[PDB]
């Protein structure tokens, strides 16, 4: 799409209040009110405490959006609301939206006209380290993003093969939501986990928790400045780059290869676009919410991704995707 | 259309992100940079006075959302960025967007999770009155707007005619750039805005340097708490009723009723959504925009309009579109 009228520069400037609406009603529960059947503004107004005159402002802009559909005064879930946003849905996940992205990014994202400048004050966040010195915050991404990824990885363990006693690297693999699943999915698999002590205190308790603090240990500290355990066979980079100043990439994939062992496979998922830079617009946009936080990354496509990996020594480099729309996978293989 | 998808679902969460790759953009002079031709990353690095990294990754996510094209490695400004974001363009509103859009209302909605629940915290702004005794909010929200109004007013000109020696009462008309309009137009025409000290300050300076201070004037205030002035020609109400409490709609329409002569017009521009409260989606989002600053607003939809309309005495009541997708006209006479 390139932009024609103003109406459609509208669309996007606008863009922010539909993305509050969704949240707000989430915060209020208002999808999962719906559940059992389409309901008045006023039996909202009753089942979720608020006003009828401000539901039916909330419901009128979700009905606007395709979100809930709006039939003779009486509001109705959406398929995708059904399955996504009502709690306890298979597949909800109305709570790492209102929790980690409207909680901490959408504020968080008021920084960017300082943070593409590389302006920030002292008193923003300006890095992963900096923002998880509070635990409390530390904590509240992780656990969201934690479950956000667990999908992820589940489709992640049907294309790679860690059978045979192998051993984990994930840098920045945070609580854990990736080696925790690949471990369960692997016969043998043990896992190191590289990541900041608050995040890693947070991992070992999912891990715990998984029964695993035998096959998955964390090597505490910033991933940069802390040695790294040699001989692997897999390592996995799962949102490490995005958050990652652009400097440390070259340094970041001659390191992986280093620490493979012959046949090892480097795994980097990523909001990744493709060369052309038209896309795909979800991870365009999320390379820029990153950027909010860390005012040194760059713009990973898949050209530049697979080149680099090939000019590292990598081979049987392949990228493909992976959340559609939205993230890359990107594999590696040290040379037998 | 009722959404299905997850990825839908995530087009619409993630909108704000793109509201902000637009104001960032804005903030920096992007649009004013490649206004004379296609560019590189470097040369915008330069141009903008920012690292050709963070170019790169704002310059995607425009790309991505149609703001720009990206050809041959040159970024160029889509049709409607040449039109509508490069400042000294002829319909350039920029200023309005990343001033008012981005500096006040993105930060503002961070309220509706408490101001859809009627639970605003205290050090909330609850309404234009609290909100614009700041002059600097004042300042910066009302030197926008006048901005963005220019263009609608010109259109209300072109649809009405108040010739042969009239009197126009714009109650919460702002800086005046309706009135201005409509006085340049109508040579004959006398002006009466009334809106807050901070907003009618601004205007004054509007007035006097179009060289109308004669036939306009303010009068300074609460219009729910003033006086007006009476036998008045036409009546403009132009996102007047948005940002009041919906407690006050009735009464607003009988006031303007009882100030009008014979035979004279009430004119409503606002975001008006329809009954079957399917849209307009810009329309609905401002509503809720609003309300987060306006607590006790409610849903205009355009069959209460005309109703209320005629209920309070009118004739000759039309509602019809007048900003494509977002505003709507109603147009009213009381009898003759
Ligand atoms: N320099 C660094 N050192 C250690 N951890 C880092 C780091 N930079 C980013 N991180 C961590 O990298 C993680 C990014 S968030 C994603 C978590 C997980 N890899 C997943 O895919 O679900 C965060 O946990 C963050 O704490
Ligand atoms: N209760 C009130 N009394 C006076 N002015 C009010 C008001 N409530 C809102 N306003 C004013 O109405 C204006 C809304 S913005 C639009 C201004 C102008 N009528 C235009 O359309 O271009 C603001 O200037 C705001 O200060
Ligand atoms: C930096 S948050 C990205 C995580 C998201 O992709 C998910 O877990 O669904
Ligand atoms: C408070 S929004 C101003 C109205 C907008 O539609 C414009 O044209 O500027």
């Amino acid at each position: 799409t390139l932009l024609t009228n103003a109406e459609e520069i509208s669309d996007i400037a606008f863009g922010f209040m539909g993305s509050k609406a969704l949240f707000a009603a989430l915060h209020h529960g208002v999808f999962t009110c719906l559940a059992d059947g389409p309901l008045s503004v006023e039996e909202m107004a009753a089942a979720t405490g608020l006003h009828p005159d401000r539901v039916q402002t909330l419901l009128t802009a979700l009905a606007s959006l395709g979100v809930v559909s709006a039939v003779e005064g009486r509001f109705a879930n959406s398929p995708a609301a059904e399955s996504f946003l009502v709690k306890g849905a298979k597949y909800d996940f109305g709570d790492y939206l209102r929790l980690q992205v409207d909680r901490q990014m959408y504020g968080l994202l008021d920084q960017i006209e300082d943070a593409i400048a590389n302006n920030l004050p002292d008193d923003a966040t300006s890095s992963y380290a900096d923002w998880f010195s509070d635990p409390e915050q530390a904590k509240l991404y992780s656990n969201s993003q934690h479950a956000g990824s667990l999908g992820p990885a589940r489709g992640l363990a049907k294309l790679i093969d860690l059978s045979g006693g192998k051993k984990l690297l994930d840098v920045g693999g945070g609580t854990g939501a990736f080696a925790i699943t690949l471990c369960k999915a692997f016969a043998d698999l043990a896992a190191t986990i590289v990541d900041f002590p608050n995040v890693a205190a947070l991992g070992k308790g999912y891990v715990e928790k998984a029964g695993l603090s035998d096959r998955i240990e964390y090597v505490i500290g910033d991933a940069l400045r802390t040695e790294w355990p040699r001989e692997q066979d897999a390592i996995l980079m799962s949102y490490l780059f995005s958050g990652v100043a652009g400097d440390e990439h070259d340094s970041l994939l001659k390191r992986a290869y280093d620490h493979l062992v012959p046949g090892g496979r480097l795994l980097i998922h990523d909001f990744v676009v493709t060369a052309d830079r038209t896309g795909p617009k979800l991870a365009a946009l999320w390379q820029l919410q990153h950027t909010a936080f860390t005012p040194e990354a760059r713009s990973l496509d898949d050209e530049w991704l697979a080149e680099q990996l090939k000019k590292t020594g990598f081979t049987d480099v392949k990228v493909g995707p992976m959340i559609p729309g939205m993230t890359m996978l990107a594999e590696a293989v040290r040379p037998e």
